[PDB]
């Protein structure tokens, strides 16, 4: 593998590997921070002499073009110009396979052909930064034995090496003549010139054109140092010193040249202006453009008599045009023709053929748009985070807190509805917090009473998810915005109203042309679009979808598309949302077919979503904010880029590494994970890793350490898009089916299975290696397509231990990179950061000695929003202590990823190895490992055991209290009560047990047993537990601080033990349960903190029955019940626990110690889930139905009955008062017959299946039979459930437990139609007796949130 040098000359060198012609050679290096086109970069004639770093870490996707084909005109038809124009070419990857439908060869291959150098595996952001703000830095591609001295093309005539010889015609016969004076024109200016009616006649450089014919006269260029043409610049003074008046439109050099000429001056940058995302501003009347550049000498500001500035750069002030004031002679430092870059500023060709054909001496002004005062607001609505809408279930949004700090800042006072009284959202207590607070449901009705209460003049209603959507348009519909004065901010109702409905959509799309069938196998494309009230607008991110809504792997940005398909689709992204009147942020999906232009639209979103989150994460650039400001009708030059500091909001960021990311599914997704690497590998493996702990990376093995089975058809696990899918597609590559038929199958792009496939060959090399044969060489590479020391252990035969400490011998380690939306143009301070292989130098210093917080992870089932609030909750606390933090988290839906609250932010795996790499770069004085779930608790030992010192509770504690038989035998001799249990390995000793208790058991790997027979099935260490029947729940949240509890709060469940904990309704204080019973609680809770030592924040769970009490666990850590109980109680928990366990005094005189509890007299707290829907065991282990839930509301209410019927307002139903359908097991009727009763008596009519039905009606008890849904049909006489809650006859479904497994899918069924069709569903007994006795004691519904005071 022949590797060569980059060596700059001020001594930096850079090995790397030789992929284009292996020769060396000498020139100037720049950058270039445009991300796509590299073929049509790489041939623009502005490059010549030039090595070309590119900012886009992946190169070569696309292979090369065909390079010899010749268009219709006689000019390349793919490329820029003849051939390669660049000296040299440096990327941080290769990729050696290419993909595309364009592909006729290997860019390596092309560059060989050309005789042009290039190296990879270069550090191109650190080369970046050395050229930046440097004029020219010279340097050299050399090759050992191939020695080249320094040398600076800009010192010869550039524009005269590239200028055409002889004069050439394009267009012949086209009725406008254009004279072309050619110092490095690109191919695409002669192309949309002889579009436009022109015979292009180009001429030499120095081709003395002054007397020739011609309608018009334009000068294009790129290389060299303009004040080197004096020929030209003689010439071009001739014509503006004549009486000729023909159109002159001057392109980059054309804007020097013609200024030259002119009598103004030039000069050499010291910031050069390349890329393309340079934000220019039309001095006349304010309209932006994003432009393409390259160019490296400007024009001084100071121009000479007649002449003015037509543009300017928005973010260093240097002049980007200038015209004549009478005569039509106009020019532009930037490339209108772009290609590559967007196309936003073509219009300038039509102006110029406007100015012929008029020819009149018009100015430039009058054949461009001419120049036009905003929306005054005092007070704003900001609908945040809210209950359930109808297929988008379960979403929350928590961008609203972003709005309220975009108001603050612009005094705007801030009103925010939230009903849940934990939410994250709400818990803020500085730029973030609201001025006013309403815990109210996000309903017409209670948003109505909150307007007529603070008399908003200003509404946003974009930022809560679709159900805040819905009811700000339900609200403009009925008349209420209107008659109350309330405006909404941004995108009108009316817009939003035609992106919401596919008709009125369709019809408007048509109005320009754009239209909407099968469209699987087509490559999904999204674009993040943003646009102002005075029409800026820009692309802020792009997205490809690996596989085939929202459950794709996803990267960013895109990596499978030409500038053509790129650009085509930005535009018509930047069409849409202009036509549609979005002021604020937009997404829009796109389906690209794979092998040609065509494309469609599959929608739009016109609020915040998944994806602006998801957008917003990967960029850095601060959608929700933004859009705020927006809103208020403040322009995008107006605002600042908070992560540059120096800049505006407008532009287009470019990304130097590749964003991925996956869902979390359910081990349909219940979280996600964003990973960053600079290699697609290096992302992808990571963002692998971060999705559960078991695991490894991309390989053929499946998560939770399952087998693949035997009758396994692979064809078959291809073709169905499934949790497992990517494991599969490692297993057929392993198998040897070829890539080709896995595309077919899988639709994934070829390209991202090449890369796939290099993953695999990998490991194959380093199975053959052990530790003393394995290079270095091998090594970095490994690391750098991202595989863990874990996974290289496994193919060395050592330990995880032992591959970090050779790793580290060789002195292989990973760098600490911003990420800082620009790609290095301009220095940044953003303290957002990645971890990568693939550099040669940190981006930041190290003398923080931080306190790391570690976050919790994606979210699943068990594991949801209320870390956040912890975690937001401790890194607070450290703040105002004056303490600097470090925060690592890698879930791209949380609060707490925000670089504003904390100093560093690593968005970063939660892995043993990653979180020690940051821990002692670094070199924090401690971590913090209680406040993010199971995920870093595990992590207490392996940490303490490689130098961390975790704060808090020891991890030596934390080991004995989790370890089942420790924790078990401590128990015994404090003679606190457990549940009986038992380790069991064979299938005979689980019977053994058993027997000696009863059925049935619970079983943990949490599952329940009914029979022996049931067992057997389970096996395909498991520890075994008897709960006793009919046992009620009760939480212990407390924090010890030296073995003592310093803080407690004691819920009570409102169901039965048994049904699984984290997923209960809690009750805050206790409803139910004995005085006997709390005080062996408290008890059990004093000698458990005393006996682990605890010093910080844990949890205990116990079973209740009567006076007996028995410890269920302990978790040593804070509970997802944590935010509930602090704001229940008055007192942060996580606050006084952050304290302790950094060793910061604190008053215990009014805390909830076991001695002073604090009981609320005045109201009780309930928490429940946000949503939840049914499962089916259909993996056939049993036949059963589960349900499963996510998320969390909170409220209060004078007692549990109103906190519950509050609760169930709060996640989006309507209490129900017409009618019930009754699902029961049959053995269940004698305890169920007393709330059968009970709900008829308050006036629910009853519906049940017919058996339950004819059981209930002999029972003296109304009801109204109904079909099983498999039956259907079968009987004409009994109406159907789907009918009867369509009419609105049933609006509350009770579907108990249900073991007859003939039923099972029918149960199954009826649960997904209630969940589908939006009414509540209760599914446990002791939930249905407390709605029975709730609409009992109830009433309308505004009575129950009536303005009361909550406290103590
Ligand atoms: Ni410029």
């Amino acid at each position: 593998a022949q590797t060569a040098h980059i060596v700059l000359e001020d001594g930096t060198k850079m090995k790397g590997y030789s992929f284009g012609h292996p020769s060396s050679v000498a020139g100037e290096v720049v950058f270039n921070t445009g991300l796509g086109g590299y073929p049509e970069a790489i041939t623009d004639p502005a490059y010549k002499g030039q090595i070309l770093t590119m900012a886009n870490p992946i190169i070569g996707n696309g292979g090369a073009p065909d390079t010899t084909a010749l268009d219709e005109l006689g000019l390349s038809k793919y490329l820029e110009s003849n051939g390669i124009k660049v000296s040299g070419l440096l990327v941080l990857d290769y990729s050696k396979d290419y993909n595309h439908w364009l592909a006729t060869k290997s860019l390596g291959q092309w560059l060989q052909e050309e005789k042009v150098p290039a190296i990879y595996g270069v550090d191109t952001r650190m080369l970046t930064k050395i050229i930046r703000d440097k004029g020219t830095m010279l340097g050299k591609i050399e090759f050992e034995g191939q020695p080249v001295d320094f040398v600076d093309p800009n010192k010869q005539n550039l524009i005269a090496e590239v200028s055409t010889k002889d004069v050439k015609v394009y267009g012949k016969g086209n009725p406008t003549k254009v004279v072309a004076v050619d110092c490095g024109i690109k191919n695409n200016v002669i192309r949309l010139l002889v579009k436009r009616g022109a015979e292009v006649h180009l001429v030499p450089w120095n081709h003395d054109f002054t007397k020739m014919e011609y309608d018009g006269i334009l000068i294009a260029g790129g290389p060299g140092n303009p004040a080197l043409a004096e020929p030209l610049i003689q010439n071009v003074r001739k014509i503006l010193e004549s009486d000729r008046k023909e159109p002159l439109f001057g392109i980059s050099t054309g804007n020097l040249i013609t200024g030259l000429a002119a009598g103004a001056k030039t000069y050499k940058m010291s910031m050069a202006n390349r890329g393309q995302n340079q934000p220019v501003l039309n001095i006349t009347n304010k309209q932006a453009f994003i432009t393409a550049q390259n160019h490296g000498y400007a024009l001084d500001n100071t121009l000479p008599a007649g002449w003015k500035p037509l543009f300017v750069n928005v973010n260093d002030q240097t002049n980007e045009g200038i015209m004549h004031e009478s005569k039509p002679f106009f020019a532009v430092q930037f490339h209108p023709e772009v290609t590559p870059g967007p196309i936003d500023t073509e219009y300038l060709f039509d102006s110029f053929f406007s100015l012929i054909k008029k020819g009149k001496a018009t100015t430039i002004t009058s054949v461009l748009p001419k120049p036009a005062s905003r929306v005054e607001v005092s007070k704003v609505l900001i609908l945040g985070s809210g209950g359930l809408s109808i297929g988008q279930a379960g979403e929350f949004d928590y961008s609203g807190s972003q709005a309220v700090k975009a108001m603050k800042e612009e005094n705007v006072k801030t009103v925010l509805m939230n009903p849940n009284i934990a939410s994250v959202q709400t818990n803020e207590v500085g730029l973030k917090q609201a001025d006013t607070v309403y815990f109210l449901p996000i309903t017409p009705q209670f948003v109505t009473e909150v307007i007529k209460a603070e008399q908003p003049d200003g509404l946003i209603l974009g930022m809560g998810g679709q159900t805040a959507l819905n009811c700000g348009v339900e609200l403009f519909k009925r008349g209420v915005l209107k008659e109350y004065g309330v405006k909404v901010l941004g995108t009108s109702v009316e817009s939003i109203m035609a992106t919401e409905d596919r008709q009125l959509f369709s019809d408007k799309l048509n109005e320009i042309n754009e239209k909407i069938k099968s469209v699987t196998g087509w490559k999904e494309i999204e674009y993040e679009v943003v646009r102002d009230a005075d029409d800026n607008c820009v692309t802020v991110c792009n997205m490809e979808n690996v596989d085939a809504t929202g459950d794709s792997v996803v990267v960013a940005p895109a990596q499978t598309l030409s500038n053509a398909e790129f650009q085509m689709l930005r535009r018509t992204s930047i069409n849409v949302v202009r036509h549609l009147g979005i002021v604020g942020e937009c997404n829009i999906q796109f389906a690209l077919h794979p092998t040609s232009m065509e494309y469609c639209i599959i929608e739009v979103n016109a609020r915040l979503s998944r994806s602006s989150a998801l957008a917003s994460k990967a960029t850095g650039y601060p959608l929700a904010f933004i859009a705020a400001k927006i809103a208020l009708g403040i322009p995008l030059p107006e605002i600042k880029n908070v992560v540059s500091g120096k800049t505006s909001a407008c532009f287009e960021p470019s990304l130097d590494y590749m964003v991925t990311k996956i869902p979390r599914w359910d081990l349909k997704s219940v979280g996600e994970v964003m990973a960053i690497g600079r290699t697609f590998e290096e992302s992808f493996q990571k963002a692998l890793r971060m999705c559960h702990p078991s695991i490894e990376g991309f390989t053929p093995r499946l998560p939770m350490n399952k087998e693949w089975p035997s009758n396994l058809d692979l064809r078959k696990e291809l073709s169905e898009p499934s949790s497992t899918r990517i494991y599969a597609i490692a297993k057929a590559i392993d198998d040897n089916m070829s890539l080709d038929e896995i595309e077919k199958l899988t639709y994934i792009d070829k390209w991202f299975l090449y890369k796939m496939r290099d993953i695999l060959n990998m490991e194959k090399t380093l199975k053959g290696l052990n530790s003393e044969s394995m290079t270095e060489e091998t090594l970095k590479r490994a690391k750098e397509i991202g595989f863990s020391d874990k996974q290289i252990s496994k193919c060395l035969g050592l330990t995880e231990a032992q591959t970090r400490e050779l790793r580290l011998k060789k002195n292989i380690h990973p760098w600490v990179k911003q990420i800082d939306t620009l790609a290095a143009e301009y220095p940044s301070v953003t303290n957002y950061l990645y971890v990568t292989y693939n550099g040669q130098e940190h981006d930041v210093n190290f003398d923080d000695h931080g306190m790391m917080v570690l976050g919790c992870g994606p979210y699943h089932i068990g594991s949801s929003v209320e870390f956040d609030w912890c975690a937001v909750s401790s890194i607070r606390t450290l703040r105002q202590l004056g303490k600097k933090t470090v925060v690592v988290n890698c879930n791209p839906e949380t609060v707490s990823t925000d670089f504003d609250e904390c100093d560093k932010l690593y968005f970063e795996e939660l892995s043993l190895e990653r979180i020690l790499d940051i821990y002692h770069q670094e070199a924090c004085g401690g971590c913090i490992i209680s406040v993010g779930g199971q995920i870093p608790n595990n992590l207490a030992v392996p940490l303490y055991k490689n130098g961390v010192k975790i704060m808090g509770t020891s991890p030596l504690q934390i080991d004995r209290a989790e370890d089942r038989s420790i924790f078990s035998a401590v128990l015994d001799e404090l003679k606190v009560a457990q549940a009986p249990w038992k380790a069991v390995n064979t299938l005979n000793e689980a019977l053994e047990f058993a027997k000696s208790v009863d059925y049935p058991c619970l079983l943990r790997p949490m599952n329940v047993v009914f029979s022996e027979d049931e067992m057997k099935k389970f096996l395909e260490p498991v520890v075994l537990t008897k709960f006793v029947e009919g046992a009620r729940e009760v939480e212990m949240d407390a924090v010890g601080k030296d073995g003592r509890v310093i803080s407690h709060a004691i819920s009570e469940h409102v169901e039965d033990a048994g049904v699984h904990s984290g997923d209960a309704t809690l009750m805050l204080p206790t409803q139910t349960i004995s005085q006997g019973a709390i005080e062996k609680v408290k008890d059990a809770t004093r000698k458990i903190a005393k006996a682990f030592a605890i010093s910080g924040p844990f949890n205990v769970q116990f079973l209740v029955k009567g006076n007996d009490v028995l410890v269920i666990e302990c978790n040593l850590r804070a509970s997802r019940s944590f935010p509930f109980v602090s704001k229940t109680l008055g007192v942060d928990f996580i606050d006084v626990a952050t304290k302790v366990m950094i060793g910061e005094n604190v008053d215990e005189k009014h805390l909830p110690t076991l001695d002073h509890p604090i009981i609320p007299a005045d109201y009780v707290a309930i928490k429940a889930p946000m949503f939840s829907w049914p499962r089916l065991r259909d993996a056939d282990p049993i036949l059963r139905c589960e349900m499963a839930s996510t998320g969390e509301v909170a409220c209060f209410g004078e007692g549990i009955h109103t906190a519950f019927l509050k609760a169930m307002l709060s996640t989006g139903f309507k209490i129900p008062q017409k009618g019930i359908l009754i699902g029961i097991q049959q053995s269940f009727r004698p305890r169920f017959l007393g709330v059968a009763e009970q709900l008829h008596n308050e006036g629910f009519k009853l519906f049940a299946t017919e058996a339950t039905s004819d059981w209930l009606n002999a029972n003296n008890v109304p009801a109204t039979p109904v079909a099983w849904p498999s039956q259907e049909g079968q009987n004409p006489s009994l109406s159907s459930i789907r009918k009867l809650i369509r009419d609105g006859s049933i609006d509350l479904v009770i579907n108990l437990p249900n073991n007859n497994t003939k039923f099972v899918h029918d149960n199954y069924v009826i649960r997904r139609t209630a969940v589908d069709s939006g009414i509540p569903l209760l599914t446990n007994f002791q939930v249905t007796k407390l709605f029975a006795e709730a609409v009992q004691k109830s009433r309308d519904s505004k009575s129950l949130f009536h303005y009361r005071q909550y406290s103590a």
